């Protein structure tokens, strides 16, 4: 399956894609301000992620460090990245389907548009000013928008046993963003798709 990933945003983001045991494609890649770059994932991939990373400094090896959404200090991630993190989440061929969701469960650093470039369903998209309205206690100082999971560590925000309820740290990022998920449990917004469809994904779509 292809994904264009466009960054649409002023500022360069490293786009950094993983299944979190395995990178997808070369796993991560610079994107000035309007450069797009194309990835290919298997198809089959189960649990894959791409998301933008900020403020990051790569040595010649692509070794070094990001803000948001660090993999290791690696480029080419092959881990899942540091929250806080807007994440566009897929499974794809899965029982002959592709599901595909926006999440802030780890929190928000960059907005985004996850939608198909082929036929058979829609996008998802989380485009507000989350991290300029976020709420005093969840800012992360290395910017973005924390999760309360990441903040607090109790098993309601992490949803640990399974059982948790809304929260209002959830509830502000489910009022921004009513079309990702705000915390474990939340009612899916989780978009089935014709399995082997192709995506884009936009940071700073609007």
């Amino acid at each position: 399956a292809t994904f264009e990933i466009v960054n649409r945003c002023s500022y360069t983001v490293w786009a950094a894609a993983s299944k979190g045991d395995a990178a997808l494609d070369a796993g991560g890649r610079q994107l000035n301000s309007g450069e797009s770059w194309t990835i290919n994932v298997e198809p089959g991939t189960n649990g894959g992620k791409i998301w933008a990373r900020t403020d990051c400094y790569f040595d010649d090896s692509g070794s070094g460090i990001c803000k948001t959404g660090d993999c290791g200090g690696l480029l080419r991630c092959k881990r899942f990245g540091r929250p806080p993190t807007t994440l566009a989440e897929f499974s794809l061929n899965q029982y002959g389907k592709d599901y595909i969701d926006i999440s802030n469960i780890k929190g928000f650093n960059v907005p985004m548009n996850f939608s198909p470039t082929t036929r058979g369903c829609r996008g998802v998209r989380c485009a507000a000013d989350i991290v300029g309205q976020c709420p005093a206690k969840l800012k992360a100082p290395g910017g973005g928008c924390n999760d309360a999971c990441t903040v607090f560590q109790t098993s309601e925000y992490c949803c640990t046993t399974g059982k948790c309820g809304p929260t209002e740290y959830s509830r502000f990022f489910k009022r921004l963003c009513p079309d990702a998920f705000s915390y474990v449990l939340d009612k899916p917004t989780t978009v089935t798709c014709p399995g082997s469809s192709n995506y884009r994904v936009t940071f700073c779509p609007t």
